[PDB]
């Protein structure tokens, strides 16, 4: 850690980390957490508990 990351989320409500210094790629947006890698990873673990893509949840539920 020395690099600030942002947690990013796509339209399927899947999460990744992305360096703050880079432009967020098309199809992704800020998910509401910036920080060191470990803190971003902790956040994703906290919030991503149903790992089915959103469209799969919609089809199954």
């Amino acid at each position: 850690d020395d690099i600030q990351f942002q947690v990013v989320v796509n339209h399927e409500e899947q999460y990744s980390i992305w360096p703050e210094y880079k432009e967020i790629p098309q199809g992704w947006r800020a998910a509401g957490k910036s920080g060191l890698k470990k803190d971003c990873l902790a956040y994703i673990e906290e919030v991503w508990t149903d790992m089915r893509p959103l469209s799969l949840r919609q089809h199954m539920d």
